[PDB]
């Protein structure tokens, strides 16, 4: 197994790009040159496209026609970056979700043929030609950790582990890298959670294995959706007692007990909205913090990364996406989303959130390079 990282072009995923013209057309009204021409630097920055429900298994055929198309017209070799998210009776220590399949309506085999629906797509001639990043499951595995108190989480727990296995059995190719997810440092971190983590992700992997012999991962995919930084500058009051105090040492920390019972010790760390540190109160703030920043761009450059254990620092969620909306009334109001650190008025989850992504380009940590026409 190698870094899939190293030489590769992560794909831009067109249809994010284009939402951030409305980015480019507000600072343009302002008089701001600068940050219209950062947006724009933006707009050429990878990030991964989400399948979080059945529907958008639609965009993947498309999505890897225009990637072999630019793969030909550019030489690069095109790195296709994906998140699958639709595990039954999805995130169940939340008090509501919107993932589509239930445990008591046959989500179990509703899940498989979701994933077989993805591997349709990405076993055409096309597929072939290019090369895929997966980060399996978010808001997952770690519920089996810290939430087993949790009815839902109770009830889900095997048909997590044996979806992710599933999904895992099923896209063995030389083609794709897979990453479970795992997680930030404010979650699995503490120091009775590591163990535990490491032991539930080789239980997958060894269910994975049971169904296709020697299938394997590339490791885990971090901070998914978070802001934690990649490496601290002045390290918080709320992350006393954990170690895993920015993302960098939750590698570190995490990486012995991977070893210790044979799961791949490798991360990509996603760093879309870590740029500005200091942004809330409490761990456990995550929906639409106020201020935040685009963090370390997408970069395998060990001069940044500093660990053998990191394959790349990646952007999973995208950047202007909302997490939730803030209003009260909302069918799918999250309390979260009125959190002290949150910003507020925000739209629907998955809707855009203009003056959010402008405080993105503001508060960006380095501070992006303007891209500016020849
Ligand atoms: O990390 C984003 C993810 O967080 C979920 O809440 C976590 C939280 O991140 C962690 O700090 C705390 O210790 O545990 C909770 C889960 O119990 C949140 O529910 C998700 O919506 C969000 O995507
Ligand atoms: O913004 C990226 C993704 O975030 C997830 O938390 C949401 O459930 C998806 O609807 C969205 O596509
Ligand atoms: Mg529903
Ligand atoms: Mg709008």
């Amino acid at each position: 197994s190698v870094n899939p990282y190293i030489g590769r072009s992560p794909l831009v995923i067109k249809s994010y790009a284009e939402k951030l013209e409305e980015t480019i057309a507000y600072f343009e009204a302002q008089g701001d040159e600068l940050n219209a021409a950062r947006t724009r630097t933006v707009q050429g920055i990878p990030t991964f496209a989400w399948i979080s429900d059945s529907a958008t298994i639609d965009t993947i055929q498309p999505l890897i026609a225009d990637a072999v198309a630019h793969q030909e017209a550019s030489g690069e070799q095109v790195l296709v970056q994906l998140v699958i998210y639709n595990l039954p009776d999805r995130d169940c220590a939340a008090k509501a979700s919107d993932g589509e399949f239930h445990l008591d309506d046959d989500g179990a085999n509703k899940y498989r043929a979701y994933v077989d629906r993805i591997v349709a797509e990405l076993s055409t001639a096309d597929a072939d030609k290019l090369h895929f990043s997966i980060v399996l499951e978010p808001d997952s595995l770690g519920n089996m950790v810290t939430n087993m108190h949790v009815p839902k989480c109770q009830g889900a727990a095997t048909a997590y582990k044996e979806g992710i296995a599933y999904t895992i059995a099923s896209l063995q190719k030389p083609n794709i890298d897979l990453y479970i997810d795992a997680a930030h440092g404010g979650w699995l971190g503490w120091n009775d959670n590591l163990r535990p983590s490491a032991e539930i992700f080789k239980e997958t992997l060894d269910l994975a294995r049971q169904i296709t012999p020697n299938a394997t991962v590339r490791g885990l995919a971090i901070n998914v959706s978070n802001y934690n930084p990649y490496k601290t500058r002045a390290r918080e009051d709320y992350t006393e007692w954990n170690n895993a105090y920015d993302e960098w040492n939750y590698v570190k920390t995490l990486t012995p007990h991977l070893q210790a019972v044979g799961f791949p010790a490798q991360f990509i760390v996603d760093q879309g909205r870590s740029g500005r540190e200091g942004i809330r109160t409490e761990w456990g703030q995550w929906c639409n913090i106020r201020n935040a920043g685009f963090g370390i761009r997408p970069t395998t450059d060990q001069a940044i990364v500093d660990s053998a254990n990191v394959d790349a620092i990646v952007w999973v969620k995208p950047g202007g996406e909302s997490d939730g909306t803030s209003d009260v009334n909302a069918v799918r109001f999250d309390e979260n989303c009125r959190s002290p650190a949150s910003h507020v008025p925000a739209p629907e989850a998955g809707e855009w959130f203009n003056e959010f992504v402008v405080n993105l380009v503001i508060n960006a940590n380095p501070p992006l390079e303007p891209t500016y026409a020849a």
